[PDB]
This record gives C-alpha cells, sequence and structure tokens, in this order.
C-alpha cells in the first residue's frame, strides 16, 4: 500500500515511523494514537486507534503496531489481521537480516540489529536497536528482544517474552513463553513459562 | 574549513582520524599532541597543544579533541571554542544517527554507534564503539558513553559521566553528573551525582 | 581462486556460507563436512573433510574452517595451510575493519562486527556478530570472540581462548591462552593462562 499507519506514537513509534520514512516506499506515515494529537516528530497523528476498526482502509493503509508492550501489540495486531490490514515486516536499512532467515508479519528490526541464518521469527516481534539473533535462534509471537541484547546460536524464545536492554544467552538456551529478563541478564540455562529472571548468571526475581 | 586538527594522537585519537579520513571532507588531518611526535597512524603530529593558542587559525582549522578524559576533553573544548575553532560534529559513516537527535558541536559517534529518534547530546559527547543511545535520552556536556555500552530509551546521563564499555540502563533512568559506571555496570535505578558503580545490578562501589 | 570450500557446515558454517556469497567475489561456495550430506542452506556439500588432503586443488579452492572449537579450527587450518591452500580473510559487507587493523590468514568477521585502528589480529580467529575490537587490541591464534562481545582499547586475548556472547573488557586488560570466559563476563583484571572465567566482575569458576 501508498501509505503506513503506525499504532502507537510514543518513543516506539518514533523510532518505527523514522524506520519507515528511511525505507523511502511509503507515500506517507501517519500515526494512530489515543493519548496525543497534533502532530509527533513531524508525522501527523490522523485519529486514535477507534480509526482502525471505522475507518482506515487496508487497500489504502498498511499497519504497524508500535507498542512496546508484548500483550498489548498482540491484541492491536491480531485486531489489525483479522480486519484484513497488511502488517510488513519493517527492517531498518541499516540492519543486516539473513537472506535465510524467516519473519512473521508485523515484526520490526531495528538499526543495527542482525538476525543470522536460519532463524525464525513468529508475528510482531521487535528486535530492538543494535540487538542481534544469532544463527538457527526461534522466537515465538510478540517477543522483544530489546537494545543490545545478544542471542547465542539456537536460543529459542517463548512467546511474549521480553529480553532486556543489553541481557544476553548463551548457545542452545530455551526461555519459555511470557518471561521476562531483566536489563543485562545472562542467561545460561532454561527458563521456565512465566518466569522473571535477572542477573549475571538470570535468577528468578 | 579544509583542514582538521585532531587534538590527542593516543589511540582514541587514532579511531578519531580515520573516522574523519572515512568522511572524505577534509583536506587534510593532523595531530596535535604534547607526548608524541613525527607521525601517528600516517597522520602527522604537526605540534603540541600549545598551537592552538598561538598558531592555528580558526579560519583554516577545525578542531576535534581526542581525549577520553571526560574533564580535560571539557577543559580544552571550552578553550578551543573561546578561541573562535569550528568544533564539527564527526559522526562514522557506519553509525546510524536519527534525523530528530540532536548533538552538541565538538561531539564524536563512532562506528555501529546508533543514536535514535528524540536524543539530545550536548557537547563534546563520545558515542563510542557500537554503543546505542535509544529514543529520548539526554546525555549531557562531556558524557562518554563507552563501547558496546546501550542505554535504554529516556535514560539522562548527567554532566561529564563515563558510562563503561558494555554497560547498560533500564528505561527511564537517570544518573547524575560526574558519575563513573564500570564496565558491564546494568544500570537499573537512579545515580546520584558524584558515585562510581559496577556490577549486576550497578551498586556503589 | 574462483572456488570457495568452507569446511564445516554447522550453524556457523551457514554464516560464514552467507557471508562469502555476499562478498559476490566467489563463482562457487560449497562445504566440506563430516556429518551432513545433500545441500545445507542452498550451498552443496561436496564431500568430507577427507577431501582436503586427498582431492582439492589449492589452484582452485579458497579455504575457510568454520568450525567454532577453537582448538578443532587451529588442527584443520594448520593442516590447510601445509598442504598450500589459500585462507582468506573473510569481512562481511556490514562489518567495520579499520585501514590499520592487521588480520590473519583464516580470519572471519562477522555482520555488524567492528575491528579498530592498531589492532592485531593472528591466524583463524572469529570476530562474530556485532563483537568488537577496539583500538590497539592484540587477538592471537584462534581466539574466538563471540556475539555482541566488546574489548576496550589495548586489550590482549591469548591463544585459542574464547569470550563469550555479551562478555566485555576494561581497557588495557590482559586475558592468556587457553581461555575460557563466559557468556556476560566482565573482564575487569588480567587472566592467567587456562583458566575459565565468569560473572560481574568475572570470576574463576
Amino acid at each position: 500500500n501508498r501509505k503506513l499507519a503506525v499504532i502507537g506514537a510514543g518513543g516506539h513509534g518514533k523510532v518505527v515511523a523514522e524506520l519507515a520514512a528511511a525505507l523511502g516506499t511509503y507515500g506517507e506515515i501517519v500515526f494512530l494514537d489515543d493519548r496525543t494529537q497534533g502532530s509527533v516528530n513531524g508525522f501527523p497523528v490522523i485519529g486514535t486507534t477507534l480509526l482502525l476498526e471505522n475507518s482506515l482502509s487496508p487497500e489504502q493503509f498498511d499497519i504497524t503496531v508500535a507498542v512496546g508492550n508484548n500483550r498489548i501489540r498482540r491484541q492491536i495486531t491480531e485486531n489489525a489481521a483479522a480486519l484484513g490490514f497488511k502488517l510488513p515486516v519493517l527492517i531498518h536499512p541499516d540492519a543486516t537480516v539473513s537472506p535465510s532467515a524467516i519473519i512473521g508479519q508485523g515484526s520490526v528490526v531495528m538499526a543495527k540489529a542482525v538476525v543470522q541464518a536460519g532463524s525464525v521469527l513468529k508475528d510482531g516481534v521487535i528486535v530492538n536497536t543494535a540487538a542481534t539473533v544469532d544463527h538457527d535462534c526461534l522466537l515465538d509471537a510478540f517477543v522483544h528482544i530489546s537494545p543490545g541484547a545478544h542471542l547465542s546460536g539456537n536460543t529459542r524464545i517463548g512467546e511474549e517474552s521480553r529480553i532486556g536492554t543489553g541481557a544476553c544467552s548463551r548457545q542452545q538456551t530455551t526461555v519459555g513463553s511470557g518471561v521476562t529478563a531483566g536489563a543485562g541478564a545472562v542467561i545460561v540455562c532454561d527458563i521456565p513459562d512465566g518466569m522473571t529472571v535477572a542477573g549475571n548468571p538470570a535468577k528468578p526475581l
């Protein structure tokens, strides 16, 4: 489509809108947001999220959901998909993505991020600024790999998990679903579903 | 100006001189240094720092202060500014800097570094090799973000603070002025002025 | 040479083969491997490692040894060199390598990696995804700097040492030979030969 609607005009949204602008492929980039009006960082906020169900045509707008919170991103993305909107994979020109990587709709790969050979990312993943996902990783739906986090080869990350800024994993580690790993967490073993961990090595909080 | 004088021909200076050379915009790049003579890494050392006040014309030379120590960088930069020299912001071709970032004179952004949307860097900041400054950060004057350090969104770093190699911050953290955070420090709360911290999480030393 | 044989078709091998493909300089890229047959990631496995001594001509094939294990990489690389094969330094287009860096045969520098001014890398080094080696470092033979690890200026790393994913060093630190530093290790002092360390700060295990 000629236009992109970025849902969420917070800080993450600003970065995503600049990423899209850098691609040079959209005729117009706009925000939907429920808390701010006017324009943000030079992009217009054309309305609230009610426009998605009520106004925007999937024949005119692509959608990206720029919400950091994984549960909310999931809810909005699934609603957009259900309404028939395209959810482009947005990859910054300064990211490096392997030609053998597979990346699901609605995912965003930020400046300086790397996704290596054989990795599989499901829907709505964020690989944030300078984060790396090495070969043969599996990142399930709505996972957030925060800025500067580094996953070793063969790391699996379960659905909706958040891996904090500057965190890392040892090779062949498995993180379950709904896991929170704090900034700087050093994941050296498998982490069960629903756990919050932090530290070096990462331990339950 | 056609020429650049890099003050400081140590290791940091070598990297800064190569950064400038990569820009392909200067007719000549030279060093001022007080400890070495001849040439360093193929760039001539044309004299000591006494040339700044006594010899160099601001109509012919731009200045960059390639001194890692934040206090000394401050002293020399302020002296250069007072003598009317231009202090270009030097951004490596392989850095990514947001078009909405604001960066003060004399700052240096190294290869693979990223500065994201809405960030404000004051004078004489170093964002070193592969360091990232995410959206809406504020880095005050003569801050050094060391190689591979990653600041989350909305991180504030006070004047002259040094954030060590591989360190990181959680979102919305505030580091005061004159703070030293050691290599690998994981900054998970606000850090008062003048403190030295290290560890995961970062604690006072 | 017109052709490249990548020895090792595991995950590391897949990344190395894609790196070579990105260079656009080889007429053909193939694998030797002892555990897999057919093709891997779209590159043919033309035989086992017995082809090196018995079949491949050094007048037709360049060799790279895509084995993560430093001792095995050393053994195979030294054998290839002894049989007269060229062992190109392979640098990903998205890596940044200083024009004043020196890098020994058989070394590999991955996407987003940086090697800064005055650094010296001996034979068979791996600088993995987004790892950085700052100015004036010395990395001895068959060292592996894992993804996202960051070495400060003037870091020396002894022969065959493995520096884990997301690890970092303080400036002017010396790591001995045969050292293992775990993922996330924060190297703040010198590490004697043969030691295994981990933690923040890195301590013996």
